[PDB]
């Protein structure tokens, strides 16, 4: 897919997203050097695509990290997460900040 | 003075969990990377950093915005706008994109 | 000596709007109406005034706590919106009455 | 009836643990030590005891506020705790305790 960054979300796309509900989920995947990953919804579902630009906080996300996010459709059905916050850090792994 | 990938784990957390406010962009210099939002309901203006702004448009004086609030540790001496969305375009200035 | 009905408008908003820290009640003399909290994560102790304590229990050395912070007119730190999360095992705990 | 000194240990934790809401001071009578907050989302006015107010100002109708929520035990009825005046109501005069 043409990568839907946060500096790229259309005006309305962004406003609609921000007005939706807040979801809980877990970080399944994330490659810092690629700029993306996925998030396994809580309340079960297809994994939501995750772009590095939509991430919030000093920390780089890691598999098993708990997250809250809003959804934003991409121009088909695919789903993206926006306004993404790490709620719980996964114990055991090393957690790293950007920089 | 802090940015998105700089904002401590929990500041990010508690901000995201707070209420949403409406304001108006009062300042913003892209060269410099910050501006100010005067809250609707008047009062003190809130500091605003470019990395905390979502969507494709660059904020401009007069833009309506929803945002969340959050303070600047360890001392919480000043407030800051986070999760900041342009909701209504300042009707008279012509607008650009980060591109 | 800032207290809750004395904290200025901006300080209150600004504290209420910062992170939530964990710590431990280092001491508390009720008759004096204050004490200290020690930050979890190490750091300088935090002034703790009685008016900022929320709940039926008087605080005791060892009580686990959460709080918001607020620099005091340069800066000392005060703890605000202060919650006892676990009671101190050794000691006996009183109520405010 | 419950106050910030009367609030059970347990109640206090959950209250603080829960979400933060926005609202507006519906009323408040300092003489009586209580008023109401109209929730912004929408819904029933939240009871508000004086003890739970932080800051130097006595609350005024139209003051805009954040707060966490609490339930009054036998529950049902709700209450507001950790109550911050985020925005001063512009029209009237604003006072302070004392």
């Amino acid at each position: 897919s043409p990568l839907p960054t946060r500096r790229t979300r259309t005006f309305s796309a962004t406003v609609r997203a921000s007005q939706g509900p807040v979801y809980k989920g877990v970080c399944k995947c994330f490659c810092r050097s690629k700029g993306h990953g996925f998030i396994t919804p809580a309340d079960g579902g297809p994994d939501i695509f995750l772009h590095i630009s939509d991430v919030e906080g000093e920390y780089v996300p890691v598999e098993g990290d708990e997250v809250t996010y809003k959804m934003c459709s991409i121009k088909n059905e695919k789903l993206q997460a926006v306004e993404v916050v790490i709620t719980h850090l996964a114990p055991g792994t090393k957690h790293e900040t950007w920089s």
